[PDB]
DNA sequence: TTTTTTTTTTTTTTTT
C-alpha cells in the first residue's frame, strides 16, 4: 500500500519549497503566465504563414545564450543546416539564409568560424537529425544529455484521435517525471464560417486538429494573429488561452517583426 | 412507473410542511440538498473552469468542519502541490504563486500542524483495492477521484465496479470526468450551457450516477472570474438549472458568491 | 542515435551556404517575393474552373526547360501525352497548334513538323507522363533518381484522392501529402503541385472573380500546412486580366497581390501587364 | 508507363492527321467558340426543373444520327423507351406526334407509320438501353462491343441515388470511360436551390457552383451548356444559351438565344438582340 | 439489354394502340391532357387550403363516374372518417359536421342505400396506418389491380434531404413502367417576407420544402391558393407549375368553395 | 394492411357509435364542435403568458364537471404540486402565492374537505415525472391527456416527437393535447400571431388538427384583457376571434367578455 | 453485433 497519511508529510513539504524561466517579446506574457516552469507542457498555436517556428526559435536563443540551459531543439520539420544557419543568421542580427548576397560573403572572408563558435562554442545547443523512437530519443536526450528546454517543431506529422491521446498522454507523464521545461508547436482547424485565421480572425480554445485532448492536458496555450493580407501584415497579436498555475488569460500584447533583422519586438499599440 | 390516484392520499400531507453540505454558491444544497452516503457526484465543466479548485475547496470544508476522514486521489498531479494549495487556502495566501512569501515562512510548521494535527487527511501518489483499503482501514467518509480518462466499455466496465462498490459500502464519492468538444457555435469555456450529452467515454456516465454539476464562464471575456453554476441531474430532488454565481477571489482564492 | 550536437556541425554548414534561384516568368513581382523555386520545396497553384491554372503551369515549365537547360518530368494526368506535347510545339512557336485545323494540315505538308520537333526535342529535356497513389511515388521517383529530372510538375491532384476508394478521404490527402513532402525534401527535386478550390458558402464565385483565400483549398487542411509557396491566379469570366496572389510564402515574409498578367489568344503567352 | 519526348516522333504525328468536331445545331453561336465535340470530351448541359433539356438534346441525337451518319447510342433515364422512339420519329417528321391522339389514330390507319418508320432506322444507327459499376459496363458493351460515335446520358440524378464521393468517383470514372476511348460523351444534370431573390425557372442567370450535387462536376467537365429562360414572363420560349466553361477555346459568355416551335417542336436559331 | 431501334417494329405498333380527365375545373384539362400512365402528379398548397379535400374529389370523380379503379392511402385522417366524407361528398351533404343526420340514416335503413351504390363494383380500395408502403402499393397495383394510386401528407412518410429524394426516386421509378397515375401530396416551408401562403401568397416553384427532389422530378405540379382573411374566403385559385407534357404553367382557373355540401364548383369570376 | 371498401360493411356503423366540448369561452364550440379521438390541439402563446392558466382551467372543466377522466403529463413539476395546483385552482383561491393563506389552511381542517370531491373518484392522472402512455390508455382509460412545455419535451427532433404523437392520437380513440410556445421577435403588446409565428420547425402546423392562439396586451391601458384565436380547424375551416375574456388578478379567474371592438 | 472522438463537403431548416 502506498497511502500517506496527512501527517507523515512534513519534511517532504519543507524540502519541496526550498517563477522559472522568462520569455523575450511580448513582455506582457510572464507579467501574465509568470514565465515557464519545470514540467510544463507548451502549446504554440497559429496558421501556415503566421510564424510559428520564427517565434519558438527565438526563445530557443534567449533560453541558450543567457540563461546558459542546455537547449534541444528538435526540428522534424526541416534539417539541421536550415535551423543552425536561421540561429546564427538571428544571433548575429542580419539576415542570413533569406539573402544571398552575404552567404558568399562571409565563407571567403574566414569570419564564419569566427560567428560559428560565438555561439556554437559551448555545449548549449543539441539537434536532432529526422512515437517510440521519438521517446526514447527524448529520455536519451534528458539523460545522456541533460537538456532542461526541449522544443518539439511539429506534432501533425508524428501521427502517420487515439494516437494523440495516447503521444499526449505519454509526453505528460514525461514531463511530470523530468521536470523538463517542454514547448510543443500544434496547428490549428479549418473554421466553416466567415473569416479564416491568417485574416486577423481571432483563435478560440477549439480550434485544434486532430483530437480533444491537445487542452485537456497542457499547461499553457500560446496564441498568435495577425491579418496576412491587411493594411500591415507585421503587428501580432499574442493571446494566453489557458493558465493552469495563474489564470488570467486573454489578450498579452503586441509586437512587430521588423523585416530587417528578424526580431520579434514588442509593439506599444493602445488599440 | 405509472403515477395513479389511488394510494396517494398521505404523500402529498408531507409536500406542504440532509447530510454533507456544499461551501459557495449556496444555492446547491438549498437545490439539491448537500452531499448523501452512497451518492456518485459528478463535477465535469471545461478544460480550465476550476473543477479541482471547486473539488479542492469541498475536500476542505469537508474535513474541518465536520472532521470526517478525507480520502484524495490525485491523479493529475503530487501530493505536495494539493497540500500546499490546501495550507494556503485555509490561510487566504495564494501560496504556490507568491515566491518571496514561500522562504519567508520557512511559522510554516505553525501553519502545518494547525490543520494536519488530526490524522484527518489521506492521499494518494489495484486502485479499486487502494479504495477499498481507504474504506476500510481508514474509515473515510468521503472520497475524491479527480482523473478518470485514462483510468467504451473500457470505461462502462469501471463505473459499474465503482458503482457496486459505492452500493455496497455507502461512502461520499466524487468523481470528475470533462466534457467532448462542441461542434458549432461557441465553446464551453465562452459561455455555452453545458447539457448532459456532452460526456466524453461513453453514455453510462449520466446513468450509473446521482447528481451532476457543470460550471461555465467566459474565459477569453470582460469577466473571466464570474462562473454560472448549473445542476444538471439530481435522482432525490429534481430541481435543475441556474443554481449560482461565484467569482474567485483573486487576492486569496475563495469561490465566494455575490 | 541522430542527436547531432551544434558544435560538431560545422563543416555541413561550410558545404552548406556555399553551394537557390531557378526564377519563374510572365511576371517580375513572382520572383521578387517568393524569389523562384529551390530545390525540395513544394510550390501549389490554385485556381477556380476553367481560370487558367495549367496554362500557367506549363507556360513555366517551358521556359524553364529550354532557356536554362534543367531536365523537366510532367506527371500530366488531366491531358494524355499527345496534346500536352502538342500545345507545347505551337507555344514555343508562337501559335495555336490544337486550336486551329488549317496550321496543322501545313505543318503536316511541307515538312515543317519535323524542322519545329527538333528545335524544341533535340535535347534530353522533357519527360512526360500517361495515366491507386502508390505506383505514382514510384513512378516519381523513376524520374528523378535514373532520368535526372530537376523540375516535376503534378498536375490535377484530385484524380488520385477521388478515383481511389477511400472510406475517410481527409486521412488520404493528409497521408499523400507528407509522402509527397517527404520525398521532396529527401530527393530534393523541386516539386510543383495543382489543386483545385472547394464550393463557397454564398456570394460570388471562384470562377467570377472572388478574392480567394488560403482556407479555401478544396479536400482537407493539410494542403497548406505541408507546401512551401501558395500562388493563386484570379480572373473574371475582360476575362484576360488576371491577377496573382501570394497566399503564404514560408522563406520570404512578402505576400499578397504579386502582380498581373495577360493571356492572349494569338499565340498562347501570359504577358505581364501595367494596370 | 514513363515515356522519353524523342520516341513520341510517331504517335504525335498519327494524333497529328487523325479530331473531327461534331457541330450542333439549334444556334451556330454555340459552334463558333466551342468548335464542335470531340472524342474524349464531356459535355455537361444544365436547367432549371423542366426547362428544356432533354428536347434539345434530343434534337442534337437526331441531327447527329441522320444528318452526318454518326451511330449514336442513348441512355434516357427520364422517359420509356417506346415514348422516346416516338418522340424522334415525331420530330424528325416535323410533328408533334405523343401529344395528339388524332395524328396517332390517323397515321397508324393509312399506313403511312412504316413509310416514317423505315426512312429513320432503316440505316440502323441509333441505339438505345432499356432500364452504376454494371452501367458503365453496359456502356462499355455498347461502345467497343457495337461502334456508336456519340454516347447521351439523361439526368444523372437517379444514377447517384455523403453524396459527394460518390458523384467524385462516378464523375471521375465517367472522364475515363469518355477520354482514351473515342467516344463523344454527353452529360446532364441538374440545378440546386438558390439563396435569395428570384428562382432559376423565374430568368435568373445561372453561376457556374449552382451544379447540385458537389463541386466535382464542374473541374471535370469540359464544356457547360446553360439553358435559362423565363416561364412566367412575356416570352417563355426564348432561351438563352450560356456557356460557362470551355477547355478548348476559353470563351464563355452567351451564345445565343433560340426559339421554341409550339407546334413541330423544333427549337430554331431566332435573331433576337438585347 | 441493350436494345437497338429495330427491336422496337412490333412494339412501338402495340404502344400506339389514354389521359384521366380532371374534375372541378376545365382550365386544368386545357393545359395539362389529363395524366397518363406514369404520370407523377404533386399537389400543394399552404397548411389547411384543402389539399385533401380536393384530392378526395378527384378520387370521388375518378372512381364512381369513370369506372376506373382508385387506391387511396389518406393519412391525414383514419378510414371511417374519409369513407364518412366520400359518402356525405357523394350524396352532396357535410356528414360528420351533423351529430342527428349521422343519427338519422341508420334508423330508416338508408345507410345500406348509399353504401351499395357507391362501394359495390370494387371501384374503391384504402389504405390504412418507408418500404412497408411501397411494397404494399405494388400490392394494390400488381393483384388488386386499381388505376389511381393517391398518396397523402408526405411529411409522415419522412437528416430529411436524402430520404426524401431517395423517397421520390423510389416513387418515380415505380410509376414509370407501370401504368398507373400517382397522385402525391406534399408541403410548402415557411415564408421570409410580406404575406404568408395561408393568405395568399403567390407561390413558387422552389418552396416545395425538403429538397428540390419534389420539382425535379414531378410531371404534373398543381398548387392551390386561398386568402382566408381577405374578402373571399370561398375562392381558391388553382396555379400549375410544372408540365413536362404539354409546357404551359400559370394560372389554371378558379373554383368556387360550396359552404353547404363539401363540394367546390367551376367558379366564373375574373380578375 | 391493404384495406378494400367491401370489409367496410358493418365497421363505419362502428363509427356511428361524438365530440366532447369546451369551456370558458363559447366561441370555441362554435365553430370546432369540439374533439374526437384521433385529434391533435395545439394550444399556445408567448413564453409565460398563461398557456396553463388556459389549459389547466379547461383540464379542470372536463374532469370534476363533465365526467371525462382528464390526464395530465405536467413534466415541469412533479406529481404533488400540480396536484396541489388542481386544488387550489378548484378552490378559487391564489395557493401557491402567499404563505399566509397556507399558513392558514393547513391547521383548520378545509383541506381534507378538498381531496375526497376532486381526486376521491380516481379520474385525473399523472405521470412519474411510448411504452408509458399505451399502459396509460389501456389498463387505466383515460382518454383527454395533456402534454405541456415542448420546448423541454431543433427540426429532426420536433418532427419525429411530433409524427410519433401524431401516430399516437391515430387508431387509439383519444384527445391528446400538447402545448407549445412562440419563437422570439413584441408578442407581449397584442400582435397579431399568424400560424407562422411558430418556432421549432414547421412541422407542428402539419399535423395539429386544431391550432388555438392566445394573445393578451399587458403593457397597454387593461392588462386583464385576453383574446383566443383559432387559426387551423380541420374540422370545420371556420377560424378567427372567439371573443373577450376579462382576467382578475385577486382570485386568479378569467370571465366571457363581449366589448365593442 | 453494440458504442464514442474527430475532419471536410454540400443541401435545406430556423433566430436575434
Ligand atoms: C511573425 C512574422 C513572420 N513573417 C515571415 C518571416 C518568415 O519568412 C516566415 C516565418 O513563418 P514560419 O515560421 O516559417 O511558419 P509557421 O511555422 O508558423 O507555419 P507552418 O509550419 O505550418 O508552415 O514568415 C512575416 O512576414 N511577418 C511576421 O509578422
Ligand atoms: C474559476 C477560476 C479559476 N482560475 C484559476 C484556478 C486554477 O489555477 C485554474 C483553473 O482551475 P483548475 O481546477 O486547475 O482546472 P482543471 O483542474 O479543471 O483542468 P484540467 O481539465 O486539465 O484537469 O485557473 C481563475 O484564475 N479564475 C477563475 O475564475
Ligand atoms: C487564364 C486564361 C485562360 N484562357 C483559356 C486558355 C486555356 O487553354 C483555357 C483553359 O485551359 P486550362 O488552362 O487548362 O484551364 P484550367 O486549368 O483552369 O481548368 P482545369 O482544372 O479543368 O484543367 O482558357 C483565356 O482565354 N484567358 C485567360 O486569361
Ligand atoms: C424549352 C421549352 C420547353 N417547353 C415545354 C415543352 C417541352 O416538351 C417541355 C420540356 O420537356 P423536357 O425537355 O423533357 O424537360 P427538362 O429536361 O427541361 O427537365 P426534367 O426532365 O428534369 O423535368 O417543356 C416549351 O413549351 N417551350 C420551351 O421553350
Ligand atoms: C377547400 C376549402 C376548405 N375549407 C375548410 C373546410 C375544410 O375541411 C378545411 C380544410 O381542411 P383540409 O382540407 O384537411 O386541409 P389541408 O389538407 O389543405 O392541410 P393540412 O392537412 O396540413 O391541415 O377548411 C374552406 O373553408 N374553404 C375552402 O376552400
Ligand atoms: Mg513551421
Ligand atoms: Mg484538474
Ligand atoms: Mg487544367
Ligand atoms: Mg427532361
Ligand atoms: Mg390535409
Amino acid at each position: 500500500d502506498g497511502v500517506v497519511s496527512a501527517l507523515s508529510l512534513r519534511e517532504r513539504i519543507r524540502e519541496h519549497l526550498s517563477v522559472g524561466l522568462l520569455f523575450s517579446g511580448c513582455t506582457g506574457i510572464n507579467d501574465k503566465t509568470l514565465g515557464a516552469r519545470g514540467g510544463e507542457v507548451i502549446m504554440v498555436t497559429s496558421g501556415s504563414g503566421m510564424g510559428k517556428s520564427t517565434f519558438v526559435r527565438q526563445q530557443a536563443l534567449q533560453w541558450g545564450t543567457a540563461m546558459g540551459k542546455k537547449v534541444g531543439l528538435a526540428m522534424l520539420q526541416e534539417s539541421v543546416e536550415e535551423t543552425a544557419e536561421d540561429l546564427i543568421g538571428l544571433h548575429n542580427r542580419v539576415r542570413l539564409r533569406q539573402s544571398d548576397s552575404l552567404k558568399r560573403e562571409i565563407i571567403e572572408n574566414g569570419k564564419f568560424d569566427q560567428w560559428f563558435d560565438e555561439l556554437f562554442g559551448n555545449d548549449t545547443f543539441h539537434l536532432y537529425d529526422s512515437t517510440d523512437r521519438l521517446l526514447a530519443k527524448l529520455a536519451y536526450m534528458r539523460s545522456g544529455l541533460g537538456c532542461d528546454v526541449i522544443i518539439l517543431d511539429h506534432i501533425s506529422i508524428v501521427v502517420s484521435r487515439k494516437m494523440i491521446d495516447n503521444l499526449m498522454t505519454k509526453l505528460k507523464g514525461f514531463a511530470k517525471s523530468t521536470g523538463v521545461v517542454l514547448v510543443v508547436i500544434c496547428h490549428l482547424k479549418n473554421p466553416d464560417k466567415g473569416k479564416a485565421h491568417e485574416e486577423g480572425r481571432p483563435v478560440s480554445i477549439t480550434d485544434l486538429r486532430g483530437s480533444g485532448a491537445l487542452r485537456q492536458l497542457s499547461d499553457t496555450i500560446i496564441a498568435l494573429e495577425r491579418n496576412q493580407q491587411g493594411d500591415m501584415p507585421n503587428l501580432v497579436l499574442v493571446r494566453i488561452l489557458k493558465c493552469r498555475f495563474t489564470g488570467d488569460t486573454g489578450i498579452a500584447g503586441y509586437m512587430e517583426y521588423n523585416k530587417e533583422t528578424g526580431w520579434l519586438e514588442p509593439s506599444s499599440y493602445s488599440g
